[PDB]
């Protein structure tokens, strides 16, 4: 819903695609977001196993 | 032979195509000049007619 596609949650997340984008937003009068594809990849599913004796 | 295609002979001759070019030379590691087409258009051919009586 927001735009995190620039990866704002850390400024450490900038790639030239963002930079390419900025230079285009300078030379551009207008833009369209044509498609946005998100792909999650799960390398691991890790629970914390809690072994509890009393106290 | 030189590059006047940017229109250097006057700084008054810049169009966004030059500006577009500069922004691309920033985000680019390298370039090729693929084709250069020059077209002259002659709107007029005008000589100075010199009518000379003696002195």
């Amino acid at each position: 819903q927001c735009i995190w596609w620039r990866g704002l949650q850390n400024a450490a997340n900038v790639n030239q695609t963002i930079n390419n984008m900025i230079a285009l937003n300078t030379i551009s009068y207008g833009v369209r977001f044509l498609k946005a594809k998100l792909c999650i990849e799960v390398y691991a599913v890790t629970r914390k196993r809690l072994i509890q004796t009393g106290a």
